């Protein structure tokens, strides 16, 4: 099984130009590898992909893949609603070194599933890498079921894993049960905090999360319990995990949350957002810190 | 009152290689003008600009814009999720000497309504063009409700009508009371066909709907039997575009099957969409020509 | 074609006791058959149906029917949660002497497709009247799809009709080309007041709104016109029929408004209605009648 | 802080008339005590309470409350869609000896905010009993925020808890952070089996879930561990939570499923349900029996 365990959806750092800060980026993924995290997903939902251009895209990715310089395993969000564009995107991330792609279905046009599954296998057919599904339902208005996705399983031995991002017990059971039962390695990783723990006792991989960037060390810490046998301490980790997602809901994007947490957490970096984001304000960022405070993480 | 009467959202015609096709869509545009269409929306739903990079978009826009020289009024739909791309598109499109735009709401996040307000004022002051909003929550999964829409009639002087895009009479109904009520020269045209003939009796302004597309008569006929005081005339009308929208149900997305309605009705252009739309095959294209000889279309 | 044209569903005067009043429902009765309505629907939603005990509602059909005394065609709406309960109460119709049962799907569990059908037919096979559907998915949850609606209909030789209560011309649109091109003299009713001329306009039979409790010249003077072939005269009631609905935002639920309105265009009844509904204040009040005023209704 | 811990919704048992079948019943309700179960509540969804009548309702109640003869506390489910009917059954329960009610929203006309709480407030207003909050969105369309519940709990003294049945951790989450950070003595109960452990840890206080019914060990041995501080005992229990649910994908109501699974776990009782429930097919018992197998339940 490719991609398991804790996998950060990285933040993208811009400088207040709205330019990639290179240093404090670098910064961040140094900050993550160290935290002991298995791999690194930049342009994900909170790496900022939707607000930014192909170009933009290309030359964020190729910086950091660089920068990880293969010291873990680096996926590349590169869906969208404009299909060539994906395409185009996902033999980028191969061509510059990338180990997978991570791709959402698209999110304006709810497309005909015969649309869907042409629209994953063709590309799944453009690269030889791995290929990641990404469910976000909130977002797209379309759910990947686990229907769907064990027919993409079936179709494309490449198609080998998905982020599933819905706070729902049932839709990852569900997931797990339908697509592992027929393809065991194939890796589910939960896209919410406070599912990781339910996610690893189901049965399955990890999770690509926001609090992976600003306290990676407890869904670190709650994989190695869970893989030690350790499940009292794994729990333990859980109860905080099941506590952050309260700071979520501060601001909608939240994007600008999960970089005030990287700085109040010790990293100073720049906290730009690419609009219609915008700036957290004063009261917002104290109610943060005390939410991170009253957690123990910081 | 800008912008009132029938506007088609004009198909983009593309070659088999998905390049614009410049003969093609200008023959489309020649015909609209003709069939006495009282504007033109280059690059909403149905233009494919989901489907489209921001330079493919701007050469198209140009094209388009230059096509018409001025014969009718243009509107350019710039909106997407990257809001720096917006304002680039927008710029452009004044630049190039479009009359106004049409901007839909970012829908991949569901922006806070603070940083939606944020959004379509900062648009709408990065030109001094008229602004046309665009609500279409069926695939935005957000709505622009008449309450947030007069709000932003009330910020901005360009901020000037919407494309509401829904199937409910009370949408229709409540946007005009409440905008029109505060801003009596606020434009609102529906998105679908089958809405024309109650928007005008409700004291709304006309439609862009994609049968302006293939059967622009019809709509042009119904607005003109309205403004002459013939309503038994317009509502004769009224009851071919209820039927209509039956063939929007061949395919999703259906922009495959505005382009073969163009063809069956007597415009000769290249069919071909963009990924991840795809050709409507044999089958669906018989039940189109059924449905529009049924109709007295072709 | 059965139960065709203008159909209201009568309120229920209560005393302040929140008991049947005879005097004043007898009155309400009696100004609707003299106004021309084709039909009378007793224990509708706006009848309050779900307020009442079973046998209240025995006791309430049998006052309707008896002070109809067969002057024109008497629906009962039987539905409910308690399927046992539904047969009993459309049983007791039939023995009462109603000429037919108007059966909503269960409202609390959304029952498998399954259960669904079998519940339909165990009560249209409960009776020897003809029986019609009720969908409203606002309240239920559960729409009743054209074509499930059309595998009842095919099922069951009493199941003749549908009450659609729906803001859509595509599900009204979709119900009449599915379910009357299966069975020609299935009858389609619209719910909304705001729908009557789209659905005689797309071959439907009707409607059962609440406006035919206090104005029902408007839609019995409207279907007069377009069976006349008189088109513009009928467009001229549904321009009144187009604004009529903005009155139902005053309160949820809205009983007390239809009620009010009652009163107000000339006829002195109990206003009563059942908790958790409640009395409308003064100024929403004020307000119903400045809009009746505006609309000429009084 | 009043009904704690683990709170069965019992299952009603009816012989094959469509009767209470008291023998049966009684079984069930000691096996339940003797498992050690804080409490029961009679007449919740699972209890059938939608498909009864008021006069069936007051029977299976004041039978319900004898037996049990004070051993654990006793709630009764008063709620329904008539509001007069709420309140006879509510002080019908008073009046039997019950120890509290649950009251679930009307969930029929989805009622304004004002009315909503107008009810609440008059159903507390006529006992003197404990009023324990009913929110079940996927069944009534009407969420109980937060927000809601905490206003109602502000307003009057005996609403003092809430089953919060739900499959989202965030519901959860906020409702503990809101309602009890105002009232510490609130109770918050899940209806789903695989959040009793998420609501524990939450700082919530128990559940009210189907499983109590035929697999009451493994809720009350979880509950047990954690009180003893033994983390690693209570995620083991957790674990057999987690997969419970997918038995309750075999029906839809599964109301079957509980009492089918009841039989198979060793306690024989009539598993007839009430119409338009219907019998569970001999596949899915097998289905059923294999599910419980494999989780060593039987």
């Amino acid at each position: 099984a490719l991609f398991t365990g804790i996998i950060p959806p990285v933040s993208t750092i811009f400088t207040a130009d709205g330019q990639l800060d290179k240093p404090g980026t670098a910064a961040l993924i140094d900050d993550l590898i160290k935290a002991g995290v298995d791999g690194l997903f930049f342009l994900g939902s909170g790496g900022e992909f939707s607000q930014l251009g192909a170009e933009e895209r290309k030359a964020i990715a190729r910086f950091a893949i660089d920068h990880v310089d293969r010291r873990v395993p680096v996926l590349i969000g590169t869906g969208g609603t404009n299909a060539r564009e994906t395409i185009e995107l996902s033999q980028h991330a191969q061509q510059a070194g990338a180990d997978g792609i991570v791709v959402i279905n698209p999110y304006y046009w709810k497309v005909s599933e015969a649309n869907l599954i042409r629209y994953f296998e063709q590309v799944a057919d453009s690269v030889t890498l791995p290929v990641m599904l990404y469910n976000f339902p909130a977002l797209t208005g379309q759910d990947l079921t686990p229907a769907l996705v064990k027919t993409l399983a079936d179709s494309r031995s490449n198609i080998i894993g998905i982020k599933d991002t819905i706070d729902s017990v049932a839709h990852l059971r569900s997931m797990i049960h339908t697509v592992k039962g027929a393809h065991p390695h194939f890796t589910v990783l939960c896209g919410y905090d406070d599912h990781l723990f339910n996610t690893l006792l189901l049965g399955g991989d990890g999770a690509i999360s926001a609090s992976g960037n600003f306290a990676p060390q407890v869904s670190v810490n709650l994989l190695k319990a869970w893989r030690d046998g350790d499940v009292a301490k794994a729990a333990g980790y859980h109860q905080t995990l099941l506590q952050i997602p309260q700071m979520y809901q501060l601001d909608t994007p939240f994007v600008n949350v999960i970089k005030e947490a990287i700085v109040l957490c010790g990293r100073p970096v720049s906290t730009h957002v690419l609009p219609p984001a915008s700036p957290l304000d004063e009261p917002r960022k104290a109610q943060l810190k005390t939410l991170l405070q009253q957690l123990k993480l910081c």
